[PDB]
């Protein structure tokens, strides 16, 4: 089916208030037209992020009643360890409270100042931890990933020529590791093919270079391989996931994404010495090697959720629900990043509001308009989030000026997607009426989080 | 909007699954062709009943952690008592484990042998408890309620002329009480108007006759009043519910329906002497006046759920989701009871299976065939449910021979409704293949729950 | 050990509080001097009953998250059925919402008017359901069970000479069944020996008489057999339980006692025809044969809890905690029933209040005074609970006039027992101050639950 | 009363079990003679730590069902913020996943390399984060705190003469801050007086020096003030807590101790600029300022638990239960730190094992022997925990060489305390059998968590 029915039914609901437009207008004004400042209690459909916002199952909630809260050696850790060893195939696992805790550990362990880390684009926290430990980041994604309207498969793949070039100019010993993300968030949630993972593994192995995956959306990635990569159409999601990680030396994982939980993460590796070093550091920042900054019940929920994520029908519906939203927007002529990724639809606010300049913050204003008209919260991912250059005093000015519609797993229905699409499309039909915004309060940094605006 | 989105988010899920047709065939035969004897694990979408199958909210589950399990005087009872007094306006409440526990109490307290109980169409458990305590049941619903295809508003209303005739012929002193159900389950979930409730109060009061409501689906009923009865368009659900019960002397309630719970019921009354007598009897069959055969946590969940049911957007969506299923079926030519009711779509098995007579149990057989071909469980609501005449020994022969696609509250989506509709539409194309059934095992009362059949 | 430490630790708590004596004095008067009418919030330590007040385990709470709420054929029902078949050995099980629901079914199914039901001491609800269906109750417990100060083992045993005499004088065909309770609640929680169960099985089987066990405290009973009956010292609790029920034709069970739950019960039987008849009747009063007036989650919790109860260390501690309280009271000279039983310490109110006659309700008044002086709630188990003779209308006058300090399972500690003992010992020092009581409101049956009194 | 009963009842339980001594010996060897490396399932009574091992209440578990998992603006964050502002009085709060996450933030924000941080005794994670960010730690606790057997009140107080000397010798501008811990963990859980907090505030304020409290066991501290500091006898715990923090510029908190939770912490500060800088840094390591590496449900549970901790009867019982264990050990001749602290009994391994030198790690070996002989897990708090001197490379050599019997809140009973005491008393009778240890694996920091040893 183009759009399958949910492969689950509802066990329990999160109630919502359903406040009307006049009241949403006041809330948006009180939030200074910044959706990051809205109160959760005032939001009907919250698409700010797919991170930690997922609905758990009955089996996960049963596990939440079985937390072994011991400081060391919790049975829940051994359940998580066994599950990750089975499904990802790595020899060793260290729990962390979420993904950036694992990134902190990996970058401290595997980078020397001056070295390079090359990846298929970057994620904000991952690159910060690389750079804070002295690495220079090099983007080795295929050029195609940067073209928003290019509707091609496996747009997240690494350009092997860029990787060969880096090796030739800088030298293998000066490359700390390759950071291969699945899927690639900044490209719109675009997958990487098994062929590319295998090819990257072959080239790096010939030079002794390590490859660590950013595995946060690896199950969405596996679905794209099953659906679209020749030869994988009849492999199980689990078989695909296991093969993907066979081409890596380790990974960082945010369980808050594809492990179907509200908190949790981990670091995996095959190397024994790196495992020992990682355990010496986890106690500094997170907790013991057997809890990593998580309650026992959360290790249990993450173990159960990662296994639930292997169900084909679950991940097919997850990805096709996102696709449903993107397809409805595209059919109405709304410009989006293509093809639709695994976890989100991205609106091109620059083209949505061509009557405004980027200095008038069209993505921020479009996000405000979306909430007023529908009760849906979306994330600004444009000039505001890019920040300001404190040296020159001017904005960093991003290539992509977007509004991100990020879909939590198992929370919403197709009818909710219709609410989102209908409101965005109605606005698009009168896009000229969307007003530009100006700062009335701007902090020196983290400005997306607390900045306040008014209409021009 | 014809079909609004869910006015809630999913908080937790439960997986669904389908087994092959050949296995479904074997299971239906093992169940003696009675869907009530099928196992839950073998059902894909379970529409047997809206009773006790509802999804609770986060607030209800929080209450489930606050059970005061004391044998007497639980705080959860006082919460339930205060909530029901506020929302229904009755002086006194006695909890019961579900609705038929309240019916047992009412029928023992209020019936002397030989008296008449008059109601707007029978219900199975209700009529049995009336008859077993010596009453003769008299149907005083309007004739239109028995005409499946007649689309008129408030089909559940009592015909005041039938009520007056009963009074004239039998004498008011020989009427135990009037049983006024809202909505009327077996007419198709058909509502009763506020005008009719007021008229019934006025007429019975003039003779000193008591009126006890069956409140099991009273919130669905209040929605129809708000949607369709002149002068109520702007009144709140809670205001409508409170006025409804101001025309009654008490009620029986299965909380398992409109109180959004999985277990629970209660008996309400205004009269002090009847309350004292009800308390003397609740301890025989159920438990204390302050637990009534329920865990404390379940009184808490029922208190919270009844209040949640008062939210307009919740009940509007509940009813319109059922309407969506019926609309799709009717447009494809599948015969149904009209208008669609509050809790279920009722297939008209007489028209679906015109090649069978009612003595060949077309609704029972249709329910079986639906399961074999689709994995969807539905309920017989026809000659089998109607039972035997307790005087003549022949079958009761209701004009309505129907199969009920019964929708649990807050469990399924519109996509699930589409799956159900598509499968029934396909069965309809070969309706002539549905075979007649005959009894092989017939219980002595309430036979539909466990009877077994074989094909003719 | 005499008093082992708890074989569990605390997973979660509920706060308790003492209120001032002047407030307890007013509350006791407002409750008509009946502890059953006090509110839970006003009780410091609530020893009214061990029924439904137990603390569940983490594993049971995990099961509570796995409720299959289907109206028919829930997986939780099948888990309960498999568990009871394995542990008790009966062919068939019908769930009920609690014990008296099972008693209603058994008494309606198995009693013809005028027949005799013989049991090892009456119980309140049990006797009412026997008499309501037309039986004469005959006490066949050994005479010793009625003597509070007689410290002998297996005081609950049936006197075979009394059973033989009933058979000889009345005829076996006029005996509906034998009710064999394990333990015997109102004798003080006194166990029945395996030898006695065997002897009763042999005599009844020879005459075609059925024996239905009251299984409500069967695990406590098994502990006494393991501890004290020659030849069972090395048998497991589970082995003992399974052998006990091999001597029975079925059982009634309030799961609210030894199944470690807050709600639940069942009726078991080996006879297929009685099973069919019981299923035809359960739908009238309780629910389907596959839910019986319980939520699916509650069938799950009861299945888990009954298995947990088989753990030796759990039941040893359970019984020895009760013994600790009784030993401390006896050592201070407070008169109690001996030996101490499995679930409660029974104060001998005839001796505690020697200055009152039984017609002045000394047990009822002692329970009131305990609450006033200590904040501890306890239960009358004497003339009030015994009820009125259903032939003469005079009080039944049990030799045992007692107040029951009933201990919920896994709820309280030895320190709480010390508080209870200390308070009762202090009251004993001025026992002459306890005033006699008289009825001001008397229910027509089961009067102890809600009767109100005033001081003479 | 010396030893009050628990001011709560048990709501739910978790089983406990013991493996036999021969198996414990093998497990201890496999764990390299480090109790931190034992598995939870192999422990009978787990007194490794009071961190994150607490039993939550029914009200907290209700909150766990009300998690608002939104990435920003969660109701649970606002509840936590409001609660901490009310109870502690600080202007701003940043959540962290646990205490060392807050320490990471404070140390990075408030320390210029080379500056001094002065505290009332070191703590392991705290000192590591101070030193990693370039500070020199200076102990300014009163000398008596290092004297295990000296029973004096408020042993945790700062010696103002030592603080004045640091100011005079080093200059106020070279002191990053004072770290004032309540209670002082490694001194034995010893409290700080309000008078001392006031005097420290006055002296630091006169020199412009900031004071940040370690609030982890502040409620235990407040109890000691109420019980023993003149003038506080009739002040509530909450009033005491609020006054305590009025003398601070901010705090770090591990909620896993006195906030009665299994995960969670926070950083508070009054300074607006530090708050802005902390929000910029929390995103790097923990998460948004709106969740700080915690699920919404955990912010909710922490807010509820901190408020519950203010109940006098709860904290009185908490501290007196620890005192019960210490009193029993002391009376039997077992050497302990005196007076007993708020959260643990500290055995004095220097006196327990006088046949060993500190260089043979007597505390580490005593903890191993305790587990082997009793199944009780305890923590080394001596030379191993003290770590290496980061200037000389030699062991730090604390005067206090102790083993900590750390009591989780609301988990164990006095009967469990008796078991612990009896086993340690028995081991003391053959104390000469405890063998010295040597490192076989030493982590580079926080070595006590994962080091491995062998017998000399
Ligand atoms: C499968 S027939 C049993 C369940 C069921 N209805 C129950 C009702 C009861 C009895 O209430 P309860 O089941 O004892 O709580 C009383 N009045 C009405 C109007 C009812 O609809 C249904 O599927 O429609
Ligand atoms: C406050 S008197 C009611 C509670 C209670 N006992 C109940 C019993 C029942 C009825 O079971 P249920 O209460 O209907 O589940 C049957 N057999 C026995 C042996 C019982 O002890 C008690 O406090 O001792
Ligand atoms: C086993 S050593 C770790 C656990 C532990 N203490 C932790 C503390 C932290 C760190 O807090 P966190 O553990 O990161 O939440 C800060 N200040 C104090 C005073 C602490 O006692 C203990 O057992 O005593
Ligand atoms: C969200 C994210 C992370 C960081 O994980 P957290 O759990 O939020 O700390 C890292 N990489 C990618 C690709 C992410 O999307
Ligand atoms: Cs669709
Ligand atoms: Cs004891
Ligand atoms: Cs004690
Ligand atoms: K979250
Ligand atoms: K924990
Ligand atoms: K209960
Ligand atoms: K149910």
């Amino acid at each position: 089916m183009n759009y399958p029915a949910e492969p689950f039914r509802i066990k329990s609901v999160e109630t919502v208030s359903m406040i009307p437009r006049d009241e949403r207008l006041k809330k948006m004004q009180e939030a200074g037209y910044n959706t990051f400042l809205l109160n959760s209690k005032d939001i009907y459909i919250d698409l700010l992020t797919d991170s930690g916002t997922n609905a758990m199952s009955d089996k996960q909630w049963a596990g939440m009643m079985m937390g072994d809260e011991a400081y060391a050696g919790s049975e829940n850790f051994y359940h998580l360890e066994r599950t990750v060893q089975e499904l990802f195939g790595f020899k060793h696992i260290v729990p962390t409270h979420q993904g950036r805790g694992a990134e902190n550990l990996l970058s401290q362990l595997a980078i020397k100042p001056g070295q390079y880390v090359a990846g298929n684009m970057y994620f904000t926290t991952t690159r910060y931890h690389q750079e804070k430990n002295g690495a220079v980041f090099v983007d080795i994604v295929r050029d195609e990933a940067h073209d928003a309207g290019l509707n091609i498969a496996f747009k997240g793949d690494i350009d092997l020529k860029k990787l060969q070039k880096l090796i030739d100019e800088k030298g293998a010993e000066n490359i700390a590791y390759i950071c291969l993300a699945v899927t690639v968030n900044l490209a719109g949630g675009q997958p990487v093919s098994m062929a590319n993972m295998r090819a990257v593994r072959e080239l790096t192995a010939a030079h002794g270079i390590k490859v660590f995956y950013d595995a946060t959306r690896c199950v969405e990635n596996a679905y794209f391989i099953k659906e679209q990569e020749q030869g994988f159409e009849n492999k199980s999601i689990a078989e695909i996931v296991h093969e993907m990680f066979s081409y890596a030396d380790g990974c960082t994982m945010s369980g808050k994404k594809d492990c179907l939980v509200n908190i949790g993460g981990f670091l995996c590796m095959n190397d024994d010495e790196m495992f020992s070093s990682a355990k010496e550091l986890v106690v500094v920042y997170e907790g013991m090697p057997s809890y990593g900054g998580l309650a026992g019940r959360d290790m249990e929920a993450m173990a159960i959720g990662l296994r639930e994520a292997m169900q084909y029908e679950y991940i097919e519906h997850r990805v096709k629900q996102v696709r449903y939203l993107g397809d409805k927007l595209k059919a109405a002529g709304v410009p989006i990043v293509e093809p639709v990724g695994g976890h989100a639809v991205f609106l091109d606010a620059r083209r949505f509001c061509e009557h405004l300049t980027q200095d008038e913050f069209p993505a921020q204003s479009l996000a405000a308009s979306i909430y007023v008209e529908t009760g849906v919260r979306s994330a600004e991912r444009g000039i505001i989030s890019a920040g300001r250059n404190n040296v020159t005093g001017e904005h960093h000015r991003p290539k992509l000026e977007t509004v991100r519609l990020t879909i939590p797993r198992r929370v919403y229905t197709y009818a909710h997607m219709d609410v989102v699409a209908d409101g965005i499309i109605k606005l698009y039909q009168h896009k000229e009426d969307i007003r530009g915004l100006k700062f009335i309060y701007e902090p020196k940094q983290l400005r997306f989080f607390t900045a306040r605006f008014d209409y021009i």
